[PDB]
């Protein structure tokens, strides 16, 4: 009958096999094992096969991903299968959703939320100075946070309006940053920058008010307790703070 372990399942995901997966739930099932195990995650990581699978693609798709789900589903482990987390040198918490946004699949984000991800994962950054040398990707650690930033319409769209399970627009990181703050962070004073963060910005303050009419999006406070439009003269963020500015005038005059 069967065996599987670590190199065996990473070996069949990194290529892409469904079919090797054969055996898999019933090995899973008779030794009493889950995915989410020790001996079936990368010891140095805490990586599942579900990012090696998302890091491993074919035209965009990798077809043990659909199969994968579905055992740990049957092995009472989904939730738990979809959200462990990982960490590298520049982020802990770090989940498969994170990775099927950053790598813009769409299609696996929706999957991936339809099956219980966490739409509020934090992916925290690490560091190793003294004081936070800045050595990480700062994108606000949250799913909805990376797809603004990353600028993915299309994936925050999917991310607040699903009919499933929806990232909250108001949401706070751990530094107290919603996705407009995030927004400020990557604003670098270059003018496609300043174009693209600017119009996501105003994009989701529109978003926020028609959800949550209660709801002043850029009134939300950091916990150096600082608007966006602090945060950005804080910071040096021109572009951006001339832009916020520039708009209440407008929406004063």
């Amino acid at each position: 009958m069967k065996v599987f372990n670590r190199p065996i399942l990473f070996d069949i995901v990194s290529r892409g096999s469904p079919d090797g997966l054969e055996g898999l739930l019933s090995f899973l099932l008779t030794h009493k094992k889950r995915l989410t195990d020790e001996e079936f995650r990368e010891p140095s990581t805490g990586k599942t096969c579900l990012p090696k699978a998302l890091l491993n693609l074919s035209a965009g798709r990798n077809d043990t991903i659909p199969i994968l789900l579905d055992i740990a589903e049957k092995t009472g482990n989904m939730r738990e299968f979809i959200n462990s987390p990982f960490r590298d040198v520049y982020y802990r918490g770090q989940t498969a959703l994170h990775i099927a946004i950053e790598r813009r699949c769409k299609h696996y984000v929706e999957l991936l939320v339809e099956k219980g991800a966490d739409v509020h994962a934090q992916a925290r950054g690490r560091f190793f100075q003294p004081k936070d040398e800045g050595g990480y990707f700062y994108f606000g650690e949250l799913p909805l946070s990376l797809a603004a930033c990353t600028n993915q319409p299309h994936i925050v769209h999917y991310l607040t309006e699903n009919g499933h399970k929806q990232a909250d627009l108001r949401r706070q990181d751990s530094r107290g940053n919603t996705v407009l703050h995030a927004l400020v962070a990557i604003a670098d004073n270059t003018r496609e920058n300043t174009k693209f963060v600017t119009k996501m910005y105003d994009l989701l303050l529109i978003k926020c008010a028609k959800l949550f009419p209660d709801t002043n999006l850029e009134a939300l406070l950091n916990n150096d307790g600082l608007s966006p439009l602090m945060m950005a003269a804080k910071t040096g963020k021109i572009g951006i703070f001339q832009h916020i500015i520039r708009r209440e005038i407008a929406d004063a005059a």
